[PDB]
């Protein structure tokens, strides 16, 4: 009774949409810009080869394996691979991480829809005729008024009425797709969204490549991004940034690739399919995402200033700088619309992917109907999102624990359980089974020894030289978000406990 992807194309575009999202167009540019541009790319490429690709196959394999037995989420799948109560508990992260990411990701996605709407109808700011700030300030105030940045000392946000309603609409749109299921919902939408997304992105790159000012050209932006710095490879922070981006952009460690793969027929290839999805994401990221905002910013403000803007972070580059720059060109407001529409489709195809794990768990383990599973999941995300919408820095806290530390920790966890506990040879066999192509021989040793060792070191260095400076150097309000998401973990563990009991009570009625 489990759904399955209808076509190979659909599967590939759905998986591609899972990966290609806000991380490609917003996160990548910031990470690369603040880490030296080209100096970021070497570790990034290496991370993609030693972590991205191998974990992608591992997650597809685990998902297809679990699906064959009617399970699409990690609490059950981890137990199938390691029959130990602790496997179910660690598996909870496969529901918690995607749920927590969704709680702030859908909200950011809603901003892009709201901006798309306002830019389409021309309800945007109008700067004067060369001073930077005189042009950027109006756009900064525009964003600040939208999300309600604090004007006082209280760490409280005051979202505009329009932003709140657009978030509601955004949740509604995510639900309209998810409620139709895998083949008729997610797959059908991906076939529409991905082509649209690709065309919009190419057009924007072309337009940005035409940008030129007394300060530079788009070419200067590209040179900054693709010019190596072999003297930065010794910087740990750059590696942590690169690996973190690889996980986020490929949706690895979210339990999302696994859940999507659980709808792939038991015999269907995952080697070539997985590699293709990963390659598509990388193209969209380094070629499309990398060629839009960085080159535009560099062309208008020069490299030094572009970098400063990125380090200023706070969504400056994508929500303030790029539109401000576009406003200086004929048809620039429409150009802004295209940008935000692109971001919206990129985010939407990814948010449905990160919400599906909770949906699958409720359907697979608690036996809820798809309708009910989708509605309760949306309700939980909608409610919880109020924390991100009203408490300044809550978004940052969730993105750190789930979207940064969480995904890397879970990636290592799933690899250990699948390639070490379940059995390296059994895992290798499982990955290659039905493959249109075989995984290169060398990757067996990468998956069994290199990847885990690489991640283990990363995490160690991370928790010893970086985390401490946060667990003690933040406003007391970070504890509100920490308290809440720990509660979410507790609640999800309770649900796994209930699924466990329903299972036994149902098994007893069978014997
Ligand atoms: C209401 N639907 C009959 C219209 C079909 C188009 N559609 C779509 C396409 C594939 C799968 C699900 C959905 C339903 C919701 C939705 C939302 C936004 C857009 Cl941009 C298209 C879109
Ligand atoms: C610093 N914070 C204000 C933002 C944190 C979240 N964020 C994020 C999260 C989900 C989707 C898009 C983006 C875009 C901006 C960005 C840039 C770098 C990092 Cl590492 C995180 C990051
Ligand atoms: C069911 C959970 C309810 C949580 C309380 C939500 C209160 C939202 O309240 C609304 O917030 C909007 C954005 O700031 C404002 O524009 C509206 O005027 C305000 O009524
Ligand atoms: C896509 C549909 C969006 C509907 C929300 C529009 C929010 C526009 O703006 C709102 O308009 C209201 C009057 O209609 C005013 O009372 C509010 O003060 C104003 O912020
Ligand atoms: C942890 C998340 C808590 C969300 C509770 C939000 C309660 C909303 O509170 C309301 O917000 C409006 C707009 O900001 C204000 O105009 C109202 O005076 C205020 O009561
Ligand atoms: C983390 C929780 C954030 C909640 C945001 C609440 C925003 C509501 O706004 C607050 O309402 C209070 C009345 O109760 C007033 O005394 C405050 O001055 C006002 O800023
Ligand atoms: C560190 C990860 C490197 C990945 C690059 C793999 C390139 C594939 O390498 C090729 O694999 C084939 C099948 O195993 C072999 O028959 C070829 O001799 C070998 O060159
Ligand atoms: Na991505
Ligand atoms: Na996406």
């Amino acid at each position: 009774k489990r759904e399955h992807w209808a076509t190979r194309l659909g599967l590939i575009l759905a998986m591609a949409g899972n990966a290609v999202g806000l991380g490609n167009f917003l996160r990548f540019p910031v990470q690369a810009a603040e880490n030296g541009g080209g100096a970021f790319m070497i570790p990034y490429i290496i991370a993609f080869l030693l972590v991205g690709i191998p974990l992608m196959w591992i997650e597809w394999a685990m998902g297809r394996y679990g699906g064959a037995q009617g399970h699409g989420t990690t609490p059950a799948i981890f137990y199938l691979l390691w029959r130990n109560r602790f496997a179910k508990i660690l598996g909870v992260f496969g529901l918690w991480i995607p749920l927590v990411v969704a709680i702030y990701y859908v909200y950011i996605e809603s901003w892009t829809l709201g901006f798309a709407i306002k830019f389409l109808v021309g309800l945007v700011p109008e700067p004067p005729p060369t001073d930077p700030d005189s042009i950027l300030r109006p756009f900064k105030e525009f964003l600040y008024s939208y999300i309600g940045v604090p004007k006082g000392d209280e760490p409280i946000l005051k979202p505009s009425l329009f932003a709140y309603i657009v978030f509601l609409i955004t949740m509604f749109i995510n639900v309209s797709i998810l409620i139709r299921g895998i083949s008729k919902g997610i797959e059908r939408f991906a076939k529409i969204a991905m082509p649209t997304l690709f065309i919009l992105a190419v057009f924007l790159v072309i337009r940005v490549f035409l940008l030129e000012t007394p300060n530079g050209t788009a070419a200067d932006g590209l040179n900054f991004l693709w010019t190596p710095d072999f003297e930065k490879l010794k910087d740990p922070g750059v590696w942590i940034a690169a690996v973190g981006q690889i996980f986020f952009t490929l949706s690895l460690g979210f339990g999302a690739i696994i859940t999507y793969a659980s709808y792939v027929r038991k015999d269907q290839d995952i080697v070539l399919s997985g590699l293709t999805a990963a390659t598509l994401n990388e193209k969209a990221e380094v070629i499309l995402g990398g060629s839009i905002s960085i080159p535009a910013a560099v062309a208008f403000f020069g490299v030094a200033n572009a970098v400063a803007i990125a380090k200023a972070g706070a969504f400056n580059l994508g929500f303030i700088t790029l539109p401000a720059i576009f406003s200086q060109t004929a048809g620039g407001t429409f150009l802004g619309f295209l940008w935000f529409f692109l971001l919206f489709f990129a985010g939407l195809t990814s948010s449905i992917a990160i919400m599906q794990p909770m949906i699958a768990f409720l359907e697979d383990e608690l036996k809820l109907s798809r309708k009910h599973a989708v509605l309760w999941t949306a309700a939980i995300v909608f409610f919880s999102a109020h924390l991100v919408m009203f408490l300044n820095k809550s978004l940052d806290e969730m993105d750190f624990w789930a979207g940064t530390i969480g995904v890397v920790f879970f990636g290592l966890t799933e690899l250990i359980i699948f390639f070490w506990i379940f059995g390296a040879d059994k895992a290798w066999e499982e990955i290659n089974r039905g493959g249109i192509i075989k995984v290169p021989r060398i990757y067996y040793y990468v998956m069994r020894y290199i990847t885990p060792a690489f991640l283990a070191v990363l995490l160690v260095v991370w928790a010893r030289e970086y985390i401490p400076k946060i667990m003690e150097e933040t406003h007391w309000t970070v504890w509100i978000t920490r308290f809440y998401i720990i509660g979410l973990f507790l609640f999800l563990t309770f649900l796994v406990f209930l699924a466990e009991r329903r299972r036994n009570h149902e098994s007893a009625g069978t014997l």
